[PDB]
């Protein structure tokens, strides 16, 4: 019953592969719904064509800034920002999907995919999904990051949507 969404990832425009995520609507429905809708584009804006602007190997891949492409933009389907829904779920390891933010109750559209356990983020970032399929594609993306997060090739969501 939890929704599944996919990203088709490209590297300098070349198709890399597909990542699919289970969104934990059963535990964080509001946060899951934002990501789901941004992935289908059904509100007239969303993730299709956007980039992963900050990738730090051994840490995470961050994306979702579909307005400014650099970590300074993005918006939710509820308004520019929405609240931290809950912190039930923890950053337990690679594959965890969690909201980026700039303070309490500042969720927009930016998110990160963990490539390591990031327990120090527990209670600060809302975990709302996990990679279901294509963690290998996330690992391939990760290799284009760097210590300071700048990517050496352009990592984009060439297509995205809902499966099932």
């Amino acid at each position: 019953v939890n929704p599944t969404v996919f990203f088709d990832i490209a590297v300098d425009g070349e198709p890399l592969g597909r990542v699919s995520f289970e969104l934990f609507a059963d535990k964080v429905p509001k946060t899951a719904e934002n990501f789901r809708a941004l992935s289908t584009g059904e509100k007239g804006f969303g993730y299709k064509g956007s980039c992963f602007h900050r990738i730090i190997p051994g840490f995470m891949c961050q994306g979702g800034d579909f307005t400014r492409h650099n970590g300074t933009g993005g918006k939710s389907i509820y308004g520019e920002k929405f609240e931290d829904e809950n912190f039930i779920l923890k950053h337990t390891g690679p594959g965890i999907l969690s909201m980026a933010n700039a303070g309490p109750n500042t969720n927009g559209s930016q998110f990160f995919i963990c490539t390591a356990k990031t327990e120090w983020l527990d209670g600060k970032h809302v975990v709302f999904g996990k990679v279901k399929e294509g963690m290998n594609i996330v690992e391939a993306m990760e290799r284009f990051g760097s210590r300071n997060g700048k990517t050496s090739k352009k990592i984009t969501i060439a297509d995205c949507g809902q499966l099932e």
